[PDB]
């Protein structure tokens, strides 16, 4: 039985917690926030800060057999980092990749650097999408309908179009291009449900070759808007995503943290067909259901299981009011919209 050690307790380490169990591995958690979201859902929560103790998680360590940064703390990533080759186990991060990917600008210049099309700077006439260039969730994202309009703001032709996520795993040498998902965006561009696409030859030729120019050894995803006139790629992020894995794991049969240990480990090599629909809702008042995206969910007090039964799994996210992550999974669209049904039914 092996044992991974997330650093990050909030969505990411959610994801990543999820599928170490579907994995059957220990999950203990560090995170400097005494009551961190996911503290109930890992086997060990130890609290504290790693760059104020860094001997902490350089002894745990010595315990476990990966270390996975589980978090978008520029100061955090950038101090381990500086400690990295202390550490007596693998830490599963591309700190390069991570270096680009973070900055949405140097990612368009390497967009552009290696002929992948992006969405067009600064255009002349409305409507403008905008967006910080360091964030994530989709935070500050927003469209803009007249050029009556910010510090270091992106500012790109808005693209109409399916959002859709693809995740990439390198060992340095070899990158293996996982499962295609469709990103269900709400009124403030966050994602509330996730659902699986086929096979797009291009599209992953794309994230082959974003993976392999780096080389990436680690995990990143690719997301691409499926425009008017053709796929644009919007942003690639190279860490652990939220959301997608689940809906990869139950869709293609493939683990992405086991996928990722692989790539540190013995490495990886290049190359099920289910259904399945991902997706959350918050208990508003009267019982009202509303679904909501990410930044919602990270507001929550404490996360973990709420429900399983065969093809739904049901977590709750306590919080001001409850909100409700649903997986549902079978052979075909029409047994996991039954699922989905069950699964309603339920609550
Ligand atoms: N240096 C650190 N040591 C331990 N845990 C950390 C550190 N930096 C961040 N974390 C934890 O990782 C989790 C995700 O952090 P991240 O900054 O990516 O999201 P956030 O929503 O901005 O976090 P916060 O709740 O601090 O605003 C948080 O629970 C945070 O407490
Ligand atoms: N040029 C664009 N045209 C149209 N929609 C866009 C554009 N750029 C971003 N979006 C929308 O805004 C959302 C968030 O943008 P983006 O993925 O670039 O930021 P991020 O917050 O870093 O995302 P992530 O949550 O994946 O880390 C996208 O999923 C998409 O719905
Ligand atoms: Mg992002
Ligand atoms: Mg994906
Ligand atoms: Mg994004
Ligand atoms: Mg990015």
């Amino acid at each position: 039985m092996k044992t991974i050690c997330l650093v990050g307790g909030k969505l990411q380490g959610f994801e990543a917690a999820y599928l170490s169990k579907k994995a059957g591995m220990k999950v203990v958690l560090v995170d400097k926030n005494p009551q961190a979201l996911i503290r109930n859902y890992a086997d060990e929560f130890y609290c504290f800060d790693v760059i104020k103790e860094p001997e902490k998680l350089l002894e745990l360590s010595k315990r476990v057999d990966a270390v996975l940064p589980v978090n978008e703390n520029l100061a955090c990533i950038e101090f381990l980092n500086s400690i990295k080759e202390k550490f007596s186990c693998p830490v599963l991060f591309d700190f390069e990749a991570y270096r680009i990917s973070r900055d949405k600008k140097k990612s368009k210049d390497y967009f552009k650097s290696i002929g992948v099309p992006t969405p067009q700077d600064r255009p002349s006439k409305p409507p403008y999408f905008v967006k910080p260039p360091c964030e994530s969730s989709s935070v500050g994202a927003r469209i803009i309908y007249d050029d009556k309009d910010e510090p270091d703001t992106l500012v790109e032709e808005y693209v109409e179009g399916e959002v859709v996520s693809l995740e990439v795993v390198g060992d340095g040498s070899h990158f293996a291009v996982v499962k295609e998902t469709l990103v269900h965006i709400d009124e403030t561009y966050d994602c509330h449900m996730v659902t699986p696409l086929p096979a797009n030859p291009l599209f992953r030729q794309i994230s082959h070759d974003l993976a392999a120019n780096l080389p990436l050894k680690g995990i990143m995803d690719v997301e691409a808007i499926f425009g008017p006139k053709g796929l644009r790629v919007i942003e690639i992020d190279a860490r652990f995503p939220s959301q997608t894995p689940t809906v990869v794991y139950y869709s293609s049969g493939i683990n992405l943290i086991e996928l990722l240990f692989r790539a540190f480990t013995d490495g990886v090599e290049e190359i099920e067909n289910k259904y399945c629909i991902y997706e959350h809702l918050m208990f508003g008042e009267n019982g009202v259901l509303i679904p909501v995206g990410e930044q919602v969910l990270s507001m929550g007090s404490d996360y973990g299981k709420f429900y399983e039964e065969p093809g739904i799994e049901i977590f709750l996210c306590k919080g001001e009011y409850p909100v409700f992550t649903m997986v549902f999974w079978g052979k075909d669209r029409e047994e996991t919209g039954a699922k989905r049904c069950k699964g309603l039914s339920v609550l």
